[PDB]
């Protein structure tokens, strides 16, 4: 299967790329180079993830010690909530920038819809512990994305966690410059989310996976929780196909024309997950786990769910 997507921006993205969050700040330099080492190409960073800096040292030693040419990575990071307001997008990206040690980014998303009240705090609460928004809407954040591709300093926008309404309202977007070229979504087999893939897809907007291994590591799961990673119908795909759990797991999404981010800081593991361009499920195996859909969703947070556009 081809290593890389063409996006609506005429640029190809590597279907796989190594996800960044929760990532140690003492341990994501050393994953980063492995990662290039192995074959990404593909980096997904954020600056709330805290730890673009110690990324960016990866990136640009492996950029010096010439095992890759800058032209061949494809790094993406993303807007946090705080920075929705026009005088404060360009510098958040600028930020960005200078931990990477990039000059420009290859894709850089609206993290989330919703804006919120600039300032120190990634997540400001009023003193009942809702999340105080921002009045800012998601056309004119928009436009203020459109202004970094003008400037050099991002060679394509999208969107992340974006709902179907909202992906319409950009597409809709009186005087549209340029169209998203990604939305980045949970996508896994308890969150199949084919209704708005579908819709994207329609759209030629492409759809990146995150959390595909379910994220075992997010800081609030329960013990009780289901675990992709130890159902054993997906172990018993794995086995058939003489393959990890997670290189199914990683291999689903990619075979949905999806790409795929799955995290990890294990040296082993970021060699394996990248192991994954050499088998096929069947269509029996596709359908099989769609069929494991639960509408069971990781990534969501209640401290800001009366936000007016909190998309979930
Ligand atoms: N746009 C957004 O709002 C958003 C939200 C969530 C995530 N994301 C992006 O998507 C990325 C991936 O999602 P995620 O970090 O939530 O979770 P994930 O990739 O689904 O799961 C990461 C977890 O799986 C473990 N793991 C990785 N490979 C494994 C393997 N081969 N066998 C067993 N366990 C394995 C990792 O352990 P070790 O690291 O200990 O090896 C880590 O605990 C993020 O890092 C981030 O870049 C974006
Ligand atoms: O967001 C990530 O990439 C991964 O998750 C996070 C990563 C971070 F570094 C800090 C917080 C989050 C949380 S708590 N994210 C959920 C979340 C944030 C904002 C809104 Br609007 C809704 C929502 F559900
Ligand atoms: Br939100």
């Amino acid at each position: 299967m081809a290593s890389r997507i063409l996006l609506n921006n005429g640029a190809k993205m590597p279907i796989l790329g190594l996800g960044t969050w929760k990532s140690p700040p003492g341990q994501v330099t050393e994953a980063v180079k492995v990662a290039i080492d192995v074959g990404y190409r593909h980096i997904d960073c954020a600056h709330v993830y805290q730890n673009e800096n110690e990324v960016g040292v990866a990136i640009q030693e492996k950029l010096r010690e010439q095992v890759v040419k800058r032209e061949e990575l494809f790094i993406v990071s993303k807007l946090w909530c705080t920075y929705h307001e026009k005088g404060l997008v360009k510098g958040a990206c600028q930020k960005t920038l200078s931990d990477l040690k990039l000059d420009y980014l290859d894709l850089y998303l609206i993290h989330w819809p919703a804006g919120f009240k600039p300032g120190k705090e990634f997540f400001p609460l009023d003193e009942s512990g809702n999340v105080v928004p921002s009045d800012t809407n998601i056309l004119d954040t928009w436009a203020a994305m459109e202004e970094l591709v003008d400037e050099g300093l991002v060679k394509a926008i999208g969107i992340s966690n974006f709902n179907h309404l909202q992906v319409e309202m950009i597409l809709n977007k009186p005087g549209l410059k340029y169209k998203p070229a990604v939305n980045q979504i949970e996508c896994h087999p308890y969150l199949t989310q084919e209704k708005l893939i579908q819709y994207c897809q329609s759209k030629g907007i492409v759809v990146t996976a995150y959390s595909p291994l379910g994220s075992p590591d997010r800081p609030w799961a329960k013990p009780e929780d289901p675990s992709l990673l130890e159902d054993p119908r997906i172990k018993a795909i794995a086995a058939k196909h003489n393959k990890t759990t997670a290189q199914v797991l990683i291999r689903f999404p990619m075979q949905r024309n999806l790409v795929v981010i799955p995290k990890s800081v294990t040296p082993e593991r970021i060699a394996e997950n990248f192991k994954v361009f050499d088998f096929e499920l069947s269509s029996q195996d596709m359908t099989t786990l769609l069929s494991y859909n639960r509408n069971w969703r990781v990534c969501a947070l209640l401290s800001c769910t009366s936000h007016k556009d909190y998309p979930f």
